[PDB]
C-alpha cells in the first residue's frame, strides 16, 4: 500500500531538540536535505521517512494512519488516544519530557486543611447543582480520572493555556494542569494534594499495531529503535569497574565476588591476573555496576580483600532480548 | 457577581509585547505587583483589571462575560467569535499582528498554471465522491469561505501546526492558513492564487456589548482607551512643519497656502514672522504633514516662495470626536 | 598634585549603566578610548575626567580627596560617609537606583501578631542576657536606627551578602537589608514593618566642600551638572501642547485659559491665529502650553470643556528654569 | 541593456546595518520581498533597485557600470578607485564608518624617539639594497602615499588582515592599516606619528559620472536622496529653543536677540506674545531659534545676559535647506 | 634569522574554532597569554610557535618561508600554493571545512536542459566575440579548469564575495565558488551541474618542505603531530565491544569468531572466562573485539548469530596504528 | 542546638558554577527544591544541608559553628580565616579558582630597573616619612607578607575593586591583588616581579575541626566527600592504555613492560593473549595499564621499544584508591 515507514518527530520546542539528540547519540541520526521543509529521514534505518509534527498532530497521524511510529509524551498520548487499542507504547521512558498531570487547589480559605483528594472529595460545598468546578486544557482525562476515583459532583471548564490565572479570575475552583518543576503554582498561591497525580508523563516511542502486525519493514525498524534506544539509556546509568583483589587464584577471587548477593550483577564478573616483579599479587575483577550504588559497591567489595578500584564509562549495553521486546509482542496479540 | 472592569490581554509571544508596548506608549502601561501572577492593573484607569489570556481564551471569556475588552487579532475574533454579535471591534487596526488567511497550494504538479481561486474551482478533478481536501487550522472560517464563494466539493482536515506539509505528505491538496512575511510557503513549494484571501488580519480592540449597556464604566474606560490609542497611532503618521515663505504680510502668505489644494490639512495654518535688520523678511507658516507626504509636500511649498523648513515629532494627536467612536455609538443602535 | 576635575562614576551593575544613561540624555556622555581601563572623560566639559570605582570607593575618595563629585545611592553616602560635613548631596533624586532600606523579620514564628517596629521593641523576649540578634551589611547604620528609637537590646551580625538565608539558618532573628522589587523576602518568608524602613534611597550627585572651594573649576562644572541634569529630570515629566479654540480675539481666548486654575502652570500660554478658507479667515485661535504627563487628558478634557477643539502634543528635552532651588540651596550649605 | 536606477549597498557588516538604519531614518526604507537574495528595493524612489555587494566590488561595480549609486567608506573607495574621474562624492560624510588610514611603527626598539613621519624617513637604515619595509592591504595607497612625501626605499609586502603581528613576526618593519579605537595598536607595541596618517574615513555617497549625465532619472534620485539624508543629519545637530524674554514689543526684543553675534543663526527667529495675570496683560515675549546641539548651553547662558528666563528645549527630525551646499557642489563638478 | 618552529592557524570564523577544538582533542591545545595579539602556543611541543593568520597568508608566508607548518583548507592551499613543490599536505582530511568549489548556473534562463558541464559546453552560444562569462574568488583555479575540461572560451569576472548575485545581476552567466549546505543557491535560482566540481575541499595539515628539511625540529614535530591528529581521527570511527560467547573453552571461541571475515578487524580478540553462580563455574567467554561505529549493529547482528550474548559497547579516545601510511608518503614526498 | 551537617558553597559567579559542576561529576550533585532560597540539599549524602553564601561569609560561619564545611579559595581561607587552627583545609586544589595573590608595579617610570621585591626594598624613596604606598583588598596579607619580608616603610590602601587603576590615578605606588589570566594588568601598565607572589590559590575543600570531632556524622561525609571528588580529579589525569606486545608467553611481556622504572606506575599490568589466524592461534598478548595523560606519547613511544605495535587509548571516570594520602594527611592533623 506505502512503501515508506513514517516516524513522527516533535517539530517546535525543547521536545524537538530532546529528541533529536536522543536519536544522535543511538546512531539515528535525521538528516534533513532540505531544512526549513518538514520531511527527512533516518540514514541508519533506509526507508524510514520522518515527519515534523506537533505531537497531537502526530497522535491524530498515527490513528489516521498517515503515521507508523511516533515520539510524544505520554500526556499527548493519552489524552488525544482516549485509550484506543492500536496505540501502543514500545518504549514508556526515553528519560525528557518529565512532568506530571496533577490537580491544584487554593492554599488561602476554604482549602487550607484540605490536602487529600479523599478530604477534598469530603467536602460539604459540592452536589450537582453547585458542582466542584475546575479547568483543564485534559478534557478527556480530567473526566475520567473522576468518575473512577468515584467523585460524581464536577463540572470542567475548558482553557488553552495559563490555568493559574482560572481560581483568581473566580471562573473556578480548582484546576489540572501539567507541572514539572513546581515552580509557577506556589507563586500563584496554589497548592498540590496527595492522589492528585493523574499521570506522569515522559517522552515515550510510539507505534500504530495495524502498522506493525501489517509490514514486516515496520516491525523489524521498531525493534532496531528498541534496541538502540534502550542500549543507550541502560549504559547511561552504568559504569564499568575494574577492582583489584587479593587472593591465590582467580577462581578463589570470582566465588567471593559471586557470593555476595548486594554486590551489583551485569553477565559476571571477568578476572585476570595483576603483574608485580619479584609475580601475581592482585586479580583484577571487571563487573558492572549501577551508577546510583557505585560507592556502596566499591565499600563492599573494599571488606572483601578489594584495593584500586578504576570506574569507566559505557557507550551502550545491548542485552540478548529486552524484556520490551517480549512486553511488545505480548501488547501486539489483540 | 464581580465588581471590576476587565481587559484581557495576550499572555505569549510578539503578540503579547507589542500590545503592552502599544499601550505604554498611550499611557496605558500595565503594572505587576506580583510578575509572576495573570493578574495586573492599569493605573491610568482605576478599576481596570488585566487579565493575561491567549488570544482564544479572550474570545471565549468575552462570550462567557468573564472579560469586558480584550486586545486581539482579527484572525482569532472571526474564527472563535463566529460573528456572534456580542463581540463588537473597538479598534480593528492598532497595528501590529499583520498576517493574512489566505488558501495556498502546490505550484507543480496538476496546478501549474492555477493561478485564481474560481481557476482552481473550474477543475475537473474534484468531486463529491473524491473532494479537494484542504488542511487548515480555521475549522470554522475555511467552510463558510467556500460557500461563499460556491465551492460545494470541498473536505477540511484539521492540523494544529505545520500545515506546510500536508501537500508533501498527500493528506491534502491544498492549505488555509496564516501568511505575513510570505517565504515560508516557496519554501515548501506552494503559492498563494488570486482572491485565495479569506481575510486581512492585525490586532484589534474588541468590547463585549452586554459589558458596555451593563457594566458601569465599561463605556467610560472604552473611550478613553480608544481616543488614547488613537492619539498615538494618528501622531505615528504625521509631522509639525515649520517653513518659511516669502511675503509682505501674514495673512498674504497664509492664503497661498490655504489655496494649495493639493497640500496636507491638518485644522489649520499659524503664521507667525521671521526677524532680521539692515525686520520681517519671511513668514513662519506652522502645518501638520503625514509621513507619507512630506517630500512631496516640502517641494509644493518651495513652489509658492518657500525656503527653510523644519520637520519636528508629535506625540499625540486628539481629533474633537473620532469616527471610530461615532461608528461604536452606531453599532450599540445609537 | 591634581590638575583635573574628576567625577566618580559606579563600575557594575545596572547602577553603572543607568548612569551611563542618563549622562548621555542630559549632553554629558562619557567617551573612553580604552574600554577596559578605568579612566574615562566627558569631553562637553573640559578637564572632567571619569573614574570608575564601586559605590563605596566613590564615597572612600571623595573623603580621602581623590574624587571631587560622584553619582551614588544615598544608601551609600550615608552609610560609608557617616554624616561627614565634607559630602554635600547636590542632587537627592536622579530617579534611578530606588531602593530602601527597611528592616524584616518572619511571617511565621512568634511573628504573626507583630506589624509595628514598637510592636518588634514591645516584645519580652529580648534583655541584655540574650539580646536581639540582627544581621546586616549596614554595621554603621543599624545602631543608630535603633539607638535613635530607643532599643538598646540588639546584636548585630555582619554579612556581605544572601541576608535573606540567615532567619532560616537561625543565625539571627531580623535582617536589616535593602528592598526594591520586592520579591525576595517573601519568597523567603519575611515580611517588612510599619516604620521599620531606615531610608529611601536612590542615585545621587555628591560633591566635595574641599573640592568646591578649593579645586578651581569644580564649582562650575557642579553647576553646569546639576542645570543639565535637572532639566532633563523635569522635561521627562512634561509634555508641549497645542490646543486649538474658539474665539473672536487673542486675548479673549487667553483669558478662558487663564481663569481655569486647573489648568498647567507652565510659565504662560501663546496664542497666535488659525487661517482658514468662499473666501474667509482666521476661524480658531493656537494656545501653546506645557502640561504634566501624568495629567494629559484631564487637561485635554479641561480644554475641550473651554470650547477646545484639535490638541497636539509634542515631546520636551530640556526645560531650563532661571535658577532652580537646589543651586541656590547648595551655595548656602557652602556658605557663598 | 539596463533599465532601473542601481544603488549598491554594503552587504556584510555593521557597515552594512548602519547604513540601512541610515536610509530607514531619512524614508528610504530598505524592502526585500527575498531576504536570502541580495537585489532588494527602496520604495520611497521609483525604479530604484538595492544591491547589496561587498564595499570594494561596490567600487568595482560603479566604474565597470553595473551601479550608478554606490555607499561605501572613502578608504575603500580611494584604495580602489584610484582617482578615477567618473567617481564622484555626492556626499563625503554620512556620520559612521569612522576610521583613518595611518601609519603605526613599534615603539619598543629602534623608534623610541620617532614620533613623525620625517622623524622616521631621515633615519639612517633604510637604503636602496635594504629597505623599509611595510605590510598593507591598500596596495595602491601606500606606495602613492610615500612617494608622495618623499620617501624612495620602502618595500610593500601585502596582507590581509592581521597586520599588527608582522612587526611582532618580523616580517615588516612598519604597517599602514585603518584605526578607529586606537586600542589595538596598544596591545600589539604600536604607535602612529605625526603627520603619519594616510586618510581619515567614513562612510559615503558616491555617483557614477556617466550615470548621471547619461541615464535617465539618476541626477534626479541623487538630488532626492542627498536632500533627505542631509534633511537628517541637519538635525541630529540641532535644538529648537524656545526663550521668555521680558519686553515692551515684539520687535524690540528680536533686535536685542539678532544684534547678538555670537548667538545661533537659524534663518531667523520668531516671536510671539506670552500671556499671564492681576489682570490679563501679556508680561513677556517668546522667542523661538533653532541652535547646533553642542552650543546648547552657552546659548542658554546668551540668552540669560539678555533677559532670557525659562528655555524649553526640543527636537527636529529633519531640516531642509533651500538649497543645499553640497548640491551647488556636485553641480559644479559637473561642469557646470 | 629565527629559532622557533612556527605553525599558522586560521584566525578567523568557524574554521578557527573547528582548527583550535581539534587541537585541544589532540592534546595539542594552544595557549595564550595575550588573547589580543597573534602569537600563541602549544605546551605539549616544546619550541612551537603558533601564529593566527587568514588561511590565504598562512599559504603565503609558508612560501615566503616566515611559517614551517599551517592548516588551512585545501581550497585555499590550491588557489594560492598553484601547485608549488614547497608546499606539501601532510594530512589531507581533519573532517571539518568540508566544502566544494564547483560551477554553479541558473535553472529558469537557457539553462533548464543542461545538467552537465560538456552540455553547457556543447551550448553554441559562446564564441570569441562573446564567451562564456563568470565570476569567481577562485582567478587562478578558474582558468586552469576550464583549460583542463577543453572549454577556451571563457572570460572570467573577479568578486570578493556575493556571487550569486552576479547572474541576476546580469554581469555574468554562471559562478564558481564554494558550496557545502547547498541552501543558499536554491534561494537565487542555481543548481549544480554534473561534473561541474572543481575541487573537494577541507582542512588540511601542509608543511612547507624547505623546513622539514632544512630547520631542525619541524620534521619531528610534524610526525608527532600527524600521529596524535590521526590517532583522535581513527578512534572518533571506532568502538570496544565485550561480547559473551558461549562456549566450552576460550580456544574454541577464537576460532568461531575469526572464521568470521565480514567482522570486524581489530588486530585481534582477546577472550577471557566469564564466572557463574550450587558451585558452578565459567559458562560464557568474553571476546573483546574492535569494531567501527558504522558497522555497530551488523556486528552485533553477526555475533549473535555465534551465540553471542550481551554485548557492551565504550568508546577509545585515541588509536595508535603502529606506522601511520601518511608518514611513509610524506618521507616519500622528501625523496626519502 | 542544630541536627543537620551543613556545607558552604560559593553563591556567585564562576566560583559558584564550576563548583556545582565538580559537585556534579563526583555524584554529590546539589538539588533546590526552591531556586529562591539559599537552602539546597544532596541527595546523595543523608542528612547533608547545603546553604549558598559568600566565599568570605563561608569563612566566617565555619569560625562561628553555623557551618560545618566549605568550599572557598585558599585566598578567601587565609585572609579571613588567618591561620586559626579551626579551619583545617581537607583538598587544597580541586583544579578551579585559579590565581595567585602578587604585588603589581608600574613598568614605566622608576620601576624600569626594578624587577625583583629585594630591588623594589632596596629603592631609597621609601622612608618612615613618606612610606610606600600599595592599595590592596588584603588588609590581613599585606602587611603580614611585608612584615614576614622585611618591608620597613609601607602604608597600607584599602580598595574593594578596580586596584589597577590606583597607580595610574596616583593613589597608590603599587598594588596587592589577585591575578589569574594577566592580561589586566599589561593593558593597565603594570608587571609582577621576582617573589611578589603571596600565595598561590584555588578552590579548596574547608572543614570546621570541632565540627569533625564533635558533631558525629560530619568526619564520616568528609571521608565520602574526599573521596568522590579526589577519585575524579585523579581520573581527569589518566587515561587507559591498551598495547599489544610480540611474545612467546604471558609473563614474558609482563616482565619487559614491569622493568621499565620510567613507565607508567598504577598498582600493575593486567595481560591477556590476542588471537589469530590453516590453523594458527595466540600471537601477540596485550597489556593494559593506566598512564597519565601529560606522559600518554611519551609512554607510547617507550612500549614500542619493547616491540608494541597498536595502542588503544579510552578514558577514565573515577579512580579509587584504596586509602588517600589527603585522608592520612587530614587523620594526622587530627592528632591521629
Ligand atoms: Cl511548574
Ligand atoms: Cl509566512
Ligand atoms: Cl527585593
Ligand atoms: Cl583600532
Ligand atoms: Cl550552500
Ligand atoms: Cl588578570
Amino acid at each position: 500500500s506505502r512503501q515508506e515507514i513514517r516516524l513522527g518527530l516533535p517539530s517546535k520546542g525543547r521536545m524537538s531538540s530532546d529528541t533529536l539528540d536522543l536519536l544522535k547519540d543511538c546512531q539515528l541520526s535525521v538528516k534533513q536535505v532540505n531544512p526549513r521543509q518538514y520531511v527527512a529521514q533516518i540514514p541508519q534505518i533506509s526507508n524510514l521517512e520522518v515527519w515534523f509534527q506537533r505531537p497531537k498532530d502526530i497522535v491524530r497521524k498515527l490513528l489516521s494512519g498517515d503515521l507508523d511510529l511516533g515520539i510524544v509524551g505520554l500526556d499527548v498520548l493519552t489524552e488525544f488516544g482516549q485509550g484506543n487499542e492500536d496505540l501502543i507504547v514500545v518504549h514508556e521512558a526515553l528519560e525528557y519530557g518529565d512532568c506530571r498531570l496533577s490537580i491544584a487547589i487554593p492554599q488561602y480559605g476554604i482549602f487550607e486543611n484540605v490536602n487529600s483528594l479523599e478530604e477534598l472529595a469530603k467536602m460539604p460545598q459540592w452536589t450537582e447543582d453547585k458542582p466542584l468546578r475546575v479547568a483543564t486544557g485534559f478534557t478527556y482525562l480530567g473526566p475520567k480520572f473522576m468518575k473512577d476515583n468515584g467523585i460524581k459532583h464536577v463540572a470542567f471548564s475548558t482553557a488553552d493555556g495559563a490555568l493559574e490565572a482560572a481560581p483568581a479570575m473566580g471562573i473556578a475552583d480548582a484546576i489540572l494542569d501539567l507541572v514539572s518543576s513546581g515552580t509557577t503554582l506556589k507563586e500563584n498561591n496554589l497548592k498540590e494534594i496527595e492522589g492528585g497525580t493523574v499521570l506522569e508523563s515522559q517522552a515515550a516511542l510510539v507505534a500504530s499495531r495495524r502498522s506493525m502486525i501489517g509490514r514486516k519493514g515496520v516491525l523489524e525498524t521498531t525493534h532496531e529503535m528498541l534496541e538502540r534506544l534502550e542500549a543507550h539509556l541502560r549504559a547511561m546509568g552504568q559504569f564499568t569497574v575494574v577492582a583489584n583483589m587479593r587472593g591465590s587464584s582467580a577462581e578463589e577471587v570470582a566465588e567471593r565476588v559471586l557470593s555476595q548477593p548486594s554486590l551489583a550483577g551485569l553477565q559476571g564478573p571477568t578476572v585476570s591476573p595483576v603483574f608485580c616483579k619479584r609475580s601475581a599479587d592482585y586479580y583484577a575483577i571487571v563487573i558492572c555496576v549501577p551508577k546510583k550504588a557505585l560507592y556502596k559497591s566499591i565499600q563492599q567489595l573494599r571488606a572483601i580483600g578489594g584495593s584500586g578500584v578504576l570506574v569507566s564509562p559505557l557507550t551502550y549495553i545491548f542485552d540478548e532480548e529486552t524484556p520490551r521486546w517480549r512486553q511488545l509482542l505480548s501488547k501486539l496479540g489483540l
